[PDB]
């Protein structure tokens, strides 16, 4: 089956996009990125935002652990940095510490008593105080024997305006390169040329990281690659890169109904 | 000040984008569109999704009423239709009835004991059972003496693939035409030509509805129009349309920090 990852958490409620456990139990995925954590440039404690899934999300603990015991990695995505004009000391250091204590220590945090597998950073502005490359270095330097995987979700334009610094730390394990919404590098009908060139650029410029092609599971989004096109044209070309890792599915909501991941070649 | 509307509800928590009351109290807006209600093609009761603002959102009642007593209209946006392959009878009729009972009757619904001012529909796929134009007609035909405003948020491409049928009912009071993210009709630096042509097309083809230009409040989104450009170039041209209504701000989160609406001409 290879490496198929998926985004979950912003697809509504359990009744719209299914529970996290449902996603894991489906067997389609070996890694889930939870969307998303809101962080504060002024050092306020982060706010978890899993939409209509839960407000008290501590009961997700058992679902996270179920996933992990099925060998599925669970990463939490930082999706929003609330800016401040205030000059505040130690914001990045303090966030790294908050994350370590609340998600990577088995202690009672927002997702219950878990050790998550890592942190993803979305392609969004950082703060005047909070800096993503600094955060990545701090997390990798964490006082723990646990493996904390670090990743980013850049758009397919290289370099990514928001994440290039974090990428150039050379400390990201995975990149979920987004080939959806309107960008010059998406697939369009009968035209993979820009996507191929972007994949060449990403894989060659970030040889230290595993590169996922993040694709939409629905034909209602720009960048959609029909499964036969993905299997017979796209994958044969992009898999020539030694650091091509697989496909990231945007997102569990669309995939739950479309069963796009089911149609990807073995 | 004219007509300035804003989207609120998907900007995170109260600490990231402020409470609904805060938005109303700011005095920047005369209409707020709440994002968003999830509806079900199989006829399941809708799920309210105001992200990390609340799960039990009934306590928003007092904030809604505060807004309304300040002459601010509150509309709820349908943002997501969860599809089904099942053929289910009366889905649209039943949704109209659910909305009437739960948001337009002063009874104890998901937002408490309110009479909302109306419903907006996002530019998203409808269902195999649930149909937007049918929903608009049903809501307008509601057994009530209350005014229910009906609107849609089409993208700037005319016709809108998802909402054109709803628009052609001629029963929409407002259109929030979205000139952001990547589309051929957005403003780009020193180039309003496509936006002007789109505004001509929207205003001339939908003379029966008031047309808002929906614009991003942050320079970090495609389509951003610096306030001086908006005031001295854009508004003088587009305001020549008799049905040009004003500016819809995407969104309260960005506007809270950027104070974009504050910079729009009187
Ligand atoms: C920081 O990154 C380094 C390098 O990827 C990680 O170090 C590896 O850790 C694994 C398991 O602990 C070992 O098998 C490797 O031999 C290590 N490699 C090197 C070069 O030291 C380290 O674990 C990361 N830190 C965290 C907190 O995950
Ligand atoms: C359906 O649309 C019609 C037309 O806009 C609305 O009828 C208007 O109602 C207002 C206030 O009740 C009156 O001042 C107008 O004279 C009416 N116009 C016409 C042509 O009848 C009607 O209110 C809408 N239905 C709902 C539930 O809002
Ligand atoms: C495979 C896996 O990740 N197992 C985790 C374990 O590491 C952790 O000690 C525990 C308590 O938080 O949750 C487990 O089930
Ligand atoms: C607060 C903010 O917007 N910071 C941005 C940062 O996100 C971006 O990666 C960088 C690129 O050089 O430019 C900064 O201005
Ligand atoms: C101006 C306004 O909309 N006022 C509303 C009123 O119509 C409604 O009867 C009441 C109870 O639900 O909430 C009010 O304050
Ligand atoms: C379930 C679904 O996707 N329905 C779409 C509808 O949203 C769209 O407005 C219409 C345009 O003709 O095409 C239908 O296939
Ligand atoms: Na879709
Ligand atoms: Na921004």
């Amino acid at each position: 089956g290879g490496n198929i990852v998926v985004y979950w958490g912003q697809g509504g409620s359990d009744n719209s996009e299914g529970s996290l456990k449902e996603a894991c139990k489906s067997g389609h995925y070996n890694m889930i990125v939870l969307e998303e954590l809101i962080t504060y440039d002024n050092g306020r404690d982060p706010d978890l935002n899993l939409g209509a899934h839960c407000v008290n999300c501590t009961s997700l603990q058992q679902e996270i652990k179920y996933c992990q015991l099925k060998l599925i990695k669970i990463l939490l995505q930082i999706g929003q940095v609330t800016p401040t004009k205030e000059d505040t000391k130690d914001t990045t250091k303090d966030l790294s510490q908050y994350l370590d204590s609340n998600f990577f220590s088995g202690k009672s945090g927002p997702l219950g008593e878990v050790y998550l597998d890592g942190i993803d950073i979305a392609s969004v502005p950082e703060g005047l105080n909070l800096k993503f490359d600094e955060l990545v270095q701090a997390l990798n330097d964490s006082a723990t024997s646990r493996r904390i995987y670090l990743s980013a979700s850049p758009n397919c334009v290289y370099p990514d305006y928001y994440l290039d610094k974090a990428i150039q730390t050379q400390k990201l394990d995975f990149l979920f390169v987004q080939f959806f919404y309107a960008l010059p590098c998406i697939y369009t009908q009968g035209l993979p040329e820009d996507l191929f060139q972007a994949m060449k650029t990403w894989t060659s410029n970030v040889p230290e990281s595993k590169i996922f092609m993040a694709l939409p599971a629905t034909p209602d989004l720009n960048g959609y690659i029909p499964p036969r096109v993905l299997n017979k044209e796209i994958l044969p070309a992009v898999t020539q890169a030694s650091n091509f890792a697989g496909v990231m599915i945007f997102d569990r909501y669309f995939d739950r109904f479309r069963k796009y991941s089911s149609k990807i070649k073995r």
